[PDB]
């Protein structure tokens, strides 16, 4: 097994257990956005079967993230179970998904962590204002893991895709001026990741009613403008299509990004659409304000 | 509340939780007697209501002590509950007792801890040999607590007295040549601690049948000789009398040191008798081999 994974599981278990003893108030204080809990474990000639002997686990702003979970309709006991009852599964930036497919666990940089801290309060207030109804990533936990030498940072989000319904096609859309296209090595996977021109070449249509579309684009408008005002760019719309005829009703309380196709759709389809990859990443590298309108226009045209 | 007490409770809770994930083998390995687990917690602007912000908890030889609990008929979940569901109560060396009166928690020195480590394996093997039937202290856990500056060591033992039945009179007997007597300041308490000459002056009798006496003294003989061979001295026989007429059947599976009075006893009495205070303590200060026979003779005469 992966020792970083077992520290993550141990840590989330420890985190949620600790919070079960902490009183939940309705409001956050400015200090909650600067808070953390740190635990350092040293086992000498003990418990080698389960845990590395020397590890650290640090949770950033535990009260804020608990408040976010609640606002996103997520119970702490359930969150704990999803992350701990069985190991998260790998995919290959690399990521894991909880065994029940409800949550995504992504390894991030210390720079991403700094950026998340920078936006956390404004992010929180935005979620308050929209009552948790948003196409933004739903940030549920943020941690630092140390296992004798190696140090990693992780963030946990709600899965954009369904926890039951399988996805047969997936798009990552930015709407950029610079040409975007998938590679053939990716094509060879069971579920590849297609891009802008794949969509605007294979004549992909999304069959949703005018009401669903209006609601979606209203939501997208606000989300994107919030991202713009934080000077964030290079995020994508993730789009996943579930084909009912191959594998089809979903729970909107769990698969919160799902939209049914309208009645005249050529095939029985369910769409899963959300914004992803919102943090900067100074390892990769035209302005944020331009990026947003450009992103908003493209999604307008394709839908 | 007492922050050292809440670290103890947190630590025992954490300890038992961790062990619930560790496989129980039938046997201990030599390394289990050198093992420990260390956890250091640092909370910044978080969880001030329950815990100090900076503390450490260290458990010595967790596998050995788990094995001892099992051998003493104690379930880990029950032990955990007894120590954590409500705070232990103070008494004033000073000690606490678990809320349900099942366990004693005593603060000890780093010297006592060194001595316990020194005897732990031999102690364990002795308990194996007698199948847990002994008048020795039943050692159940040993810990180190740190709360920002202060460092303390604690050991947990089974209560010599009953967890239901009240005790109206208590003796601490060593059988020493040097005169031993209680003080008047102690007398003024609801339940004082009387000594050798109080017994051998107030004409105290213990009314148990010849079978119970023989069994007791056989047990005492072996226990004391084991203590002698470890070069330990200055331990006492603790004696507590429960008066049924004032407050009377006990569970021998819980109140393991209880002995009913015989049928011709002037009053309905239950006795609780065990050895206590077996470690050296180099702060207090004629040889161990002499001490034992001298202790064994006195208990022979008074019973
Ligand atoms: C965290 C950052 C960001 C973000 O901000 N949010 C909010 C977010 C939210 N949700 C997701 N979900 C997924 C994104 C992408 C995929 C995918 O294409 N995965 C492929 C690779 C592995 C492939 N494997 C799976 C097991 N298969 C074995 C089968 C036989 C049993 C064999 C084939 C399946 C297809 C799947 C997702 O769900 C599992 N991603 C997010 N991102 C992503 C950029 C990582
Ligand atoms: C750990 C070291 C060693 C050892 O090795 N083993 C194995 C061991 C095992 N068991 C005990 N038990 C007790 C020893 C002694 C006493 C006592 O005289 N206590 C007095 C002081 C407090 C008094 N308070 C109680 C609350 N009261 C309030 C009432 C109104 C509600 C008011 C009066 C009650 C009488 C009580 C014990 O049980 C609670 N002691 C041990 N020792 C002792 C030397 C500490």
């Amino acid at each position: 097994s992966d020792p970083l994974l077992s520290v993550l599981m141990w840590g989330v278990n420890h985190s949620i257990n600790e919070l079960s003893h902490v009183q939940i108030p309705v409001m956050l204080m400015p200090d909650d956005f600067k808070a953390y809990s740190k635990i350092k474990v040293d086992n000498h000639l003990f418990n080698k079967e389960n845990m590395p002997s020397h590890f650290k686990f640090k949770e950033y702003c535990p009260m804020v993230f608990r408040n976010l979970r609640e606002r996103f309709g997520i119970d702490d006991q359930d969150f704990q179970n999803s992350l701990t009852r069985s190991a998260p599964l790998p995919n290959d930036a690399r990521f894991h998904t909880s065994y029940d497919k409800r949550y995504i666990i992504k390894t991030i940089t210390s720079e991403d962590v700094a950026e998340m801290h920078n936006i956390l309060k404004k992010y929180h207030q935005y979620i308050v204002e929209c009552h948790g109804i948003t196409l933004l990533p739903q940030f549920l936990g943020m941690y630092r893991l140390n296992v004798d030498g190696v140090e990693i940072y992780v963030i946990v989000t709600r899965n954009v895709f369904s926890h039951r319904l399988s996805v047969y096609r997936k798009y990552d859309l930015k709407g950029s001026t610079v040409a975007r296209e998938a590679s053939d090595k990716e094509k060879a996977k069971e579920l590849p990741t297609l891009k802008d021109n794949d969509f605007i070449n294979e004549g992909q249509k999304i069959y949703i009613d005018d009401n669903n579309k209006k609601v979606f684009l209203e939501k997208l408008k606000k989300d994107v403008e919030f991202l713009a005002q934080l000077k964030l760019m290079d995020y994508s719309l993730l789009v996943g299509i579930h084909d009912v005829e191959r594998a089809g009703e979903f729970d909107p309380n769990i698969d919160v990004y799902g939209i049914k196709c309208h009645e005249n759709s050529p095939r029985k389809e369910v769409y899963f659409m959300a914004i992803i990859d919102i943090l900067t990443h100074y390892d990769a590298k035209v302005n944020p304000e331009q990026y947003s309108k450009r992103f908003l226009d493209f999604i307008g045209h394709i839908l």
